[PDB]
């Protein structure tokens, strides 16, 4: 298996989520471990804020809600900062803001030979008003839904960065700021495990 250790270092509760994996309530300092069969080709992890769940595991989250479930089986309602992973000849991974921001996030391969990208900045403090929602900051693609921001159709093969994407890129240069951002994928030989941290420390 490939193991992901997902730790909440924020001073607020984060309901972690994974496709695959499900979800887990993480109070400050708690960890969730997710094992992927090493034949698995992909993973998508995120955190959810402002959740309430009943004993049956139904409820709702202010950001990142997955079908009103504690244990996710669908993708999260935008906005939510993403940690993404795929495996082929090696591992490819990234922190992504393409579907918005809610919580700062880092992904750290246990193999120190490989880069550990992070989005550490409080993007919620700087979010333009048209992208702002309670608890997070949407991407221009999710708000406006047009092809220049979403990099579709006439823009699929030639999608320039925009004023909106560059606000995200300023805050978090290592993260995907839009669908075709060319300076946000990192790679590592397969065999490493990973840590994902909400509210990573900064120097
Ligand atoms: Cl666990
Ligand atoms: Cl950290």
């Amino acid at each position: 298996v490939v193991k992901f250790d997902i730790k909440n270092q924020c001073g607020y509760t984060v309901w972690a989520a994974g496709l695959p994996g499900g979800g887990k309530r993480l109070d400050q300092g708690q960890t969730w471990t997710v094992n992927l069969a090493a034949g698995t080709a992909s993973a998508r992890f995120w955190g959810r804020t402002g959740c309430t769940f009943d004993a049956s595991g139904k409820g709702s989250c202010q950001t990142g809600d997955c079908g009103g479930q504690l244990s996710c089986t669908v993708s999260g309602a935008v906005p939510a900062t993403l940690a993404e992973y795929t495996q082929s000849d090696q591992d490819y991974y990234d922190v992504s803001l393409v579907d918005g921001f809610n919580i700062p996030l880092a992904i750290q391969p246990t193999n120190a030979q490989c880069t550990a990208p992070a989005c550490k900045a409080d993007i919620n403090a700087v979010c333009p008003s048209e992208l702002k929602v309670d608890g997070g900051c949407n991407s221009a693609c999710n708000v406006f839904k047009t092809d220049q921001y979403c990099c579709r159709n006439a823009y699929v093969d030639n999608c320039p960065a925009t004023q909106y994407s560059k606000i995200f890129k300023n805050q978090c240069p290592q993260a995907y700021s839009y669908a075709k951002d060319d300076t946000a994928t990192f790679a590592c030989a397969s065999g490493t495990d990973y840590s994902i941290v909400f509210c990573p420390h900064h120097h």
